[PDB]
């Protein structure tokens, strides 16, 4: 081996995220005869995403995954992308991602930031679970939900009315557990993983937020390195990512009869007063950005 990469996450190994990791590791190795290598460091051992991706920037990490959405913290009208039910579908970010605006946003990523996007995969839609049932929005009130730091899922929970208790990744189980908060919410593949179901008796599928997977490389990196390396990152970037989003949609099919199974009790609100309870969040993030931008992702 010669050329050595170097790839940190946040998830754990057994989840979704290490897996393609892992395939993108191994095809790396197998479309380059082992010239190149991907080292993983998984489970946030080199912080969260905000953290990995400053590690990015300044070539310390070589690639790492992030929301299109995520990419608000450094390019504000990113984040419009992450507002609760904006995004509809996976189909809809890919046209986000591939429009015009998303190429903007992904030009600006690599100019001030050094990060080269080189596809975005489909991890799954958000969904709450709790320590008691949630059938409408009005049991939320008084719930303790934590969430990432993120803005984006500290206002759904604010506008369902619960109680918003930001908390980086690491610390849920132990927090549900506990009982020191009374629900979280993720995609189902990460309820599964993570095991949150052996701690939360219950999950609502409120379908809130449609997450993305940014594959991002250093720009640098990408530069240094040779026509045939650059190809073999594309191919395994392709391969991965046609496995990862096929797991996802059929683990958002398949997981509902095991959750069951184990025990948890699946309840389906109905949508409406939550999309109907967000509106505030859309009018606000368009006065900041000066225009109506959550109306127009939505159309596109
Ligand atoms: C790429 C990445 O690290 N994604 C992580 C996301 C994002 O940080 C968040 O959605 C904001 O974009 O948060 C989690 O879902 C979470 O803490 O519940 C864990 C997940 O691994």
């Amino acid at each position: 081996m010669e050329t050595i990469l170097k790839m940190g996450l946040q998830a754990n190994v057994g989840s979704v995220e290490y897996d393609s990791a892992k395939i993108l590791s191994d095809k790396i190795s197998e479309l380059s005869d082992g010239e190149m290598k991907l080292l993983l460091y998984p489970g946030a051992q080199l912080g969260d995403d905000r953290a990995m991706l400053q590690q990015l920037s300044m070539g310390d990490l070589d690639i790492t995954f992030a929301e299109f959405g995520r990419m608000g913290l450094w390019i504000p009208r990113a984040e419009a992308v992450m507002l609760p039910y904006v995004v509809k579908n996976y189909a809809h970010i890919q046209r986000i991602f591939n429009s015009k605006f998303g190429q903007g946003v992904r030009e600006e990523m690599l100019t001030n930031f050094n990060w080269r996007a080189l596809d975005t995969w489909y991890n799954g839609t958000r969904q709450t679970s709790s320590n008691r049932p949630l059938n409408t929005i009005s049991d939320f009130e008084g719930l303790k939900l934590r969430v990432p730091n993120a803005k984006a899922n500290l206002a759904f929970a604010k506008y369902a009315g619960a109680s918003p208790t930001p908390m980086v990744f690491s610390e849920v189980y132990l927090a549900l557990q506990t009982n020191a908060v009374d629900g979280q919410e993720n995609p189902l593949p990460t309820f599964n993983t993570m095991k949150f179901y052996e701690v939360q008796p219950n999950l609502a599928m409120t379908n809130h937020i449609v997450n993305d997977q940014m594959v991002l490389i250093s720009e640098d990196r990408w530069q240094s390195l040779s026509k045939d390396q650059q190809a073999t990152i594309t191919e395994a970037v392709s391969v991965a990512g046609k496995r990862h989003t096929n797991f996802v949609n059929n683990q958002e099919k398949e997981l509902i009869t095991f959750f069951k199974a184990e025990g948890v009790n699946i309840t389906y609100p109905d949508l409406a007063p939550f999309r109907e309870a967000m509106l505030p969040i859309y009018k606000d993030f368009d006065k900041k950005i000066g225009k109506q931008l959550v109306e127009e992702l939505s159309d596109i």
